[PDB]
């Protein structure tokens, strides 16, 4: 195969020849002959992705929850991790303000099959409140149940972490045991994310050349008007959130940005939070931060608080709602709110990853991966899933040093 | 929050209180804005109980027939075990004879809906023998199936304890990972037990609130007789059981009962065998029973070995019955014998414990706690769980020491 | 019980006395009495097997394809495996010649329930192969999805096998607990096969007493003619495969045979080419074999590699559909070739082991065990599987002299 090019490269030439594939296909009346023979490799794709979002969500929220969890939080840990926190939140809903004030999916409305989405009626507010706690967790997990499985992983990610204090010897050691397996069934699970975006670049070219045949070209603009929503609300969170914060405990934001500059550009183009936490502590270290602050919160961050992935699944769930037509109510929103950030957590750091999570909060939010049009909204993102990654990862890296800085600036 | 208060004692207040308030809104005629406000909470706590229902039974019967294997009994082990098992069995078929000379339920018989429960036809012996085993461990675990789980379960922890034997390094170290594991998991679950039982002094009271708004005030004497039932057979579990086996081994049972005084009155108000350990090997250390003997047989028996929660389950089991107005076919109540046996043994020695495990038997014998009527029933006996649990607790720890005296005596 | 004789005379015994029984009550006119009261045991039989047979195929598979990884394998290790499986894989394609132009099944042909087996209509080529990703691993895992499972349990284990390539410590040992559980689980589910195989005697007995009293006297006919394709299968996998390697290989294979006489008799007899590695490897040493080679490629051999295993599984599988009455297409016929090597793989080394997994390739081949022919058919091998048994671990052995002897010739 000796397919070694970088992974970057390979899925923007997959992308751009898929759409001029898929355009002049189209154009030429070949829809079809697309349709058979080119989209089997993108579903291919996007059936591997999917298959990993159920063991994924499971384990990255127990390990999320328990280096989170306040039997294992000092007073530094509580500093940063209600700084991730609320970064966290801070930025889906601006997420939400920039896919509400542009309209990214509005005008591509299909109804693939001619049967147009329609979402089931919600039940009363009292169910879908106790709705959340599974009545058999296994079953649960073993059927989609998306947000029973976040109650029940974050419950006993906590659980394990108390277990951890116990007096006990065998306790600790049995507690330690099982979220030494859960966390390294996640982490295989993430190789697996690693292998599949080897073979993104065939899937990429298929899924954008399959979305050209049909859906004409207004699907360039549209995609683009995400991409667009996406970055101005990253510029945002960078401008809006972290130099404020920044300018409030007395650390200029330009000289700061100056040093960062190593680690974002990294981030920006490996697309790996983890990948560049080397980089990122070097960066730490160069502006003149205490090793036994930094050596800790950096690590931290570099899988919980993603402030772009949240901002990026905020802004792309309204895009698959707005292609589908329906109208993401009040609480479907702070839903979104809610979900994104625990999205943002359980994301792992890889390439990839961010677009899996979204899937959680699209099923949370009742847009189930199984109908046909949200099937086919979602594959119309990972398509320019790497131009979001790159600017994503960014900011999942910028967030960790200003909460570090701020930190530091204070303990 | 700053909730403080010791739990049996807010446990207690919640549930006085929620019987005052119902009886004077049902009175009044608000049953209704009892069942939509207050039952709820209600609700939620029981949701949380039978979520946690499934994983501890696989969990805690893999480490149950663990600690009980062939493989792993000395000539001391086996003794304490034959003696632990006995006494369970004798403790539950006298629940049996006091649930039947007593008729707690009766009287109660309610159809919530308006269709009274129906027992489903039960398929010929050989069916459900053969149905016991699962043709998918997994799937028996993933939708309740809560028979085919009790026999994997079993299998499972004897089996890894026989790789504990093996020669090889590696099979050892597998087989004890993986019962590290589930050990642990086990463990995870009763710590949420913990944590559901600090909610339910809220859940107790809207769980009472309700029973009261509607089903008038004969519950109060019906829960009363239940009451009476188990502490009455508890009473003849201690003078006929472990008075007349400790006369048999010629071990006064009044200088018994002083000496154990202490362990057996912390058991009663702490309602944790495992957190009166400590107590009940001090005390077995007091009357001169050796070291190597009782720092083996108290701490099994501290999990293992629940004669009150056999007991309490048989009994409880019979009331579900008597209120649904089924009538317990011999059979069904030698299936609770074996059963409640086992549920004995899965119960940790947690305050909460037992009732979770009493659903396992509920489920096997026929009555599945998501039919309405079930539920209701169900619900009935968490409202004053912590009164029987009192007793209960205490009667666990005595069977531990009575034994560990006996036990000892001979070897 | 004090059941204590050798466990192979044991089976030979019931199997021998069932097949009397059998022919004097089915003569006489009393197939049902049978039906009814003896068949019952045979029941719980293939109940207990199929049990196992899902846990077993996830776990061996994990474990199988971690010991196969590119990422742990030397030099050595590369020669040695692909040694392993491409005489695998002539095995069993052998074995389809032997069960081609021997016909066993043919003539047994019933309906049982007077319904004739159909197969159900292939999907198109495209969606059977997407299928085999799962889009919830634990949904394929609850309910059967053979193949679903053989994909990602072989996914997971190569994952795990490159976490543990990692540069940080902490990802190594989760990657290394999850699969230190994984494996070990297994182990347990083996043991229980070793328990299983405990009754076999009686429910060898009853399977056979049942196929005698109906089915008349062909079926001993038809039986042996199973056997005699099998048996002629791995003798010329012996003289047309080993004999030719190794006269390549500069090593005459009379002397060879005489060297390995000890471990291929004592494979032949314990029937568990694990129980036999001792033996094994003893001979390696006796014939100048260096003890760094043989001291590695045996006991991946002892687990990994079984010849006999899978040409029995390719040819019990044309046993299946020729009684079954379907004709087993080319593609199917491929698909046995894939999944029997996968099976011969995941197949322990314990005695019933391969029967077992015989249901995987069964299942992928379209024909499911819960359907009452397919059942039917299996219980028809069961019957005679430790005569298959014997000769089929001999095999299993002197493959993994003969390659460990090629490969020291080279390295
Ligand atoms: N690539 C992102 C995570 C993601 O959204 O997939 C990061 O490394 O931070
Ligand atoms: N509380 C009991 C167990 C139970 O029945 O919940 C004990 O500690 O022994
Ligand atoms: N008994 C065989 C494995 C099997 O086919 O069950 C062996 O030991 O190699
Ligand atoms: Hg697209
Ligand atoms: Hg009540
Ligand atoms: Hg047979
Ligand atoms: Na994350
Ligand atoms: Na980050
Ligand atoms: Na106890
Ligand atoms: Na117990
Ligand atoms: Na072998
Ligand atoms: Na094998």
């Amino acid at each position: 195969k000796y397919i070694e090019y970088p992974v970057l490269q390979k899925i923007l030439i997959g992308l751009i020849l898929g759409a001029i594939v898929g355009l002049i296909l189209g154009h030429y009346g070949y829809a079809d002959a697309v349709k058979t023979y080119v989209k089997p490799f993108g579903d291919l794709f996007v059936r591997l992705l999917k298959m990993l979002v159920m063991p994924i969500v499971f384990a990255s929220l127990v390990v999320g929850a328990a280096s989170i969890s306040p039997a294992r939080l000092g007073r530094v840990g509580v500093k940063i991790v209600v700084y991730y926190l609320l970064t966290s939140a801070f930025a889906v809903t601006l997420g939400i303000i920039m896919a509400r004030l542009f309209n990214p999916g509005a005008g591509i409305h299909l109804a693939v099959g001619g049967q147009q989405f329609q979402p089931k009626q919600a039940p009363p507010l009292v169910k879908i409140l106790l709705d959340i706690v599974p009545t058999n967790p296994f079953g649960a997990l073993a059927n989609g149940q998306v947000l029973p499985t976040i109650f029940f992983a974050i419950i006993l990610g906590i659980a394990i972490t108390y277990l951890m204090n116990s007096e006990n010897e065998k306790v600790r050691k049995s507690a330690e045991t099982l979220l030494d397996a859960i966390n390294g069934l996640a982490e295989a699970m993430y190789k697996i994310v690693n292998g599949v975006m080897q073979y993104a670049p065939i899937g990429v070219f298929a899924l954008i050349a399959y979305c050209m045949a049909e859906q004409g070209v207004k699907v360039v603009g549209e995609l683009a008007k995400v991409t667009a929503a996406v970055y101005v609300g990253l510029t945002l969170q960078i401008l809006l959130v972290y130099f404020v914060l920044l300018k409030i405990y007395g650390i200029d934001p330009i000289s700061f940005i100056k040093k960062a500059k190593d680690a974002m550009l990294t981030a920006f183009v490996t697309r790996s939070s983890s990948g560049t936490l080397p980089v990122t502590m070097r960066v730490a270290k160069e502006m003149g931060i205490s090793e036994g602050i930094y050596s800790f919160t950096l690590p931290l961050g570099a899988t919980i608080n993603m402030d772009g992935t949240a901002l990026y699944q905020g802004v792309s769930t309204f895009f698959i709602a707005n292609a589908l037509g329906s109208h993401l109510t009040v609480g479907q929103q702070l839903t979104i709110v809610l979900t994104a950030v625990l999205a943002s957590i359980g994301t792992a750091g890889v390439p990839g990853a961010g677009a899996i999570m979204l899937a959680m909060v699209l099923e949370s939010v009742g847009l189930p991966l199984t109908d046909p049009n949200v099937a086919a909204a979602y594959a119309m993102i990972l398509c320019i899933d790497a131009i979001l990654d790159m600017g994503r990862t960014m900011v999942n890296v910028t967030g960790d040093l200003t909460g570090t800085a701020i930190v530091a600036k204070t303990e």
